[PDB]
């Protein structure tokens, strides 16, 4: 989990499943705005998995979410969240 | 805000340590991410000196103490 700070990418979770778990966590959280804009510039590249930390990290933090997410397409097992 | 709590070149340890605190006071989050903000922010926002001293090192009357 009910805190921003315990939302940690598995080894084998897909980066889009761990992102949507940390916008909905994030959401929740209560937090100022300018708060929540550094938690994702901090928690988000930090509690990614070693393959993803190691691709957002090259990327720098000056990118979006979608860059961020093509960037780690692919890296890693199939996950347990259905989409389309 | 606390992200903006940031200590001065000459500015003592105990004088940023009480603006921190009555920040993170009236700052509106939960206990556990006010304990991590003291993790944080506090020491990454000290001055060249106390940041140094911060870092080696426990309690807050012991950073103080050793920031004195």
């Amino acid at each position: 989990p009910t805190s921003i700070l315990d939302i940690r990418q598995g080894p084998k979770e897909p980066f889009r499943d761990y992102v949507d778990r940390f916008s909905k966590t994030l959401r929740a959280e209560q937090a100022s705005q300018e708060v929540k804009n550094w938690m994702t510039e901090t928690l988000l590249v930090q509690n990614a998995n070693p393959d993803c930390k190691t691709i957002l990290k090259a990327l720098g933090p000056g990118a979006t979410l979608e860059e961020m997410m093509t960037a780690c397409q692919g890296v890693g097992g199939p996950g347990h969240k259905a989409r389309v």
